[PDB]
């Protein structure tokens, strides 16, 4: 009963999160897995101070309202070749990545290492933060709120 949290470099407060490497977040268990964070879903405005800032993936993932990749570089491969906030339009699906906000982070790019989930719950669940260096740490907890999303 484990789950992987890949996270990313925060830019402006924005961060990428990634459940077990694979699309897996519904919209309902975003929103708890930033909330464990003690983060927020990011506004659009948040997220394009954030990419002015120097932050790119590859991946889509939740904001408030819709499903984006943010783009500095021009990548066939990702997003089609766009840059900016690229907004997904139409898919079948309802499973992606998110991004989280976090307020009390530093103004600009942070690429330093996260080292727990402040606000995760008491549960039965091994989480582990996955950093991009490889850096881990893991506790006991559950951060889901909602039934369907188990
Ligand atoms: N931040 C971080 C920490 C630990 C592992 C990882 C990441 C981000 C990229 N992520 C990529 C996982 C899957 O690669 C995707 C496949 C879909 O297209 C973009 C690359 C791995």
């Amino acid at each position: 009963n484990q789950i992987d949290l890949n996270v990313t470099c925060r830019y402006a407060g924005v961060f990428h999160v990634e459940k077990n490497g694979r699309y897996s977040i519904s919209r309902t268990e975003a929103a708890d897995l930033c909330q464990a964070f003690n983060s927020t879903l990011p506004t659009m405005d948040q997220m394009k101070l954030a990419l002015s800032k120097g932050f790119e993936t590859c991946r889509y993932g939740f904001i408030e309202g819709n499903v984006v990749i943010p783009r500095i570089h021009p990548n066939a491969i990702c997003a089609a070749n766009h840059t900016g906030v690229y907004i997904l339009v139409t898919s079948n699906t309802s499973h992606y990545d998110t991004y989280c906000f976090n307020a009390s982070a530093p103004p600009e790019e942070d690429c330093t290492s996260v080292t727990d989930l402040p606000n995760s719950f008491d549960g039965p669940v091994t989480i582990t933060i996955v950093n991009r260096d490889g850096t881990r740490y893991s506790k006991k907890g559950e951060y889901r709120t909602h039934q369907e999303d188990i």
